């Protein structure tokens, strides 16, 4: 069910990521470096455990989870959140909750590209990744 998401993905387009980071309270210097990084996202499965790595010259992260089971997460910007990832409409939907706040990280495949939509507050960001062979 998640299998077309698996693999190594490289960032090839970003829209409104500064808006998203600023909504989350990320400081200007961090937003500045993040606006020029191009992460690699690696999505691997082992049985029903998924591991999602995000690698860059600035910040690395890694999470492991089962679909539909809440997990603790510490984000790249150091928020301690309660997370859950599920498949919804063929999209991989990651919801983070903290301090009564929420943000969603939604991944959808369109013409072989992975489109990540990041929503917090009113800010909506769309990032596009292409597979690596
Ligand atoms: C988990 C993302 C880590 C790699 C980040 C790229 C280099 C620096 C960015 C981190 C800056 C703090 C803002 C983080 C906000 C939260 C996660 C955004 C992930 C975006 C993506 O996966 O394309």
């Amino acid at each position: 069910m998640v299998d077309a998401f698996l693999g190594t993905w490289k960032l090839v387009d970003s829209k409104n990521f500064d808006d998203y980071m600023k909504s989350l309270g990320v400081g200007f210097a961090t937003r500045q470096v993040a606006s020029m990084t191009k992460p690699t996202t690696i999505i691997e499965k082992n049985g029903d455990i998924l591991t999602l790595k995000t690698h860059s010259t600035f910040k690395n992260t890694e999470i492991s989870f089962k679909l539909g089971v809440e997990f603790d997460e510490t984000t790249a910007d150091d928020r301690k959140v309660k997370s859950i990832v599920t498949l919804d409409g063929g999209k991989l939907v990651h919801l983070q909750k903290w301090d009564g706040q929420e943000t969603t990280l939604v991944r959808e495949l369109i013409d072989g590209k992975l489109i990540l939509t990041l929503t917090h507050g009113t800010a909506v960001c769309t990032r596009t990744y292409e597979k690596e062979a």
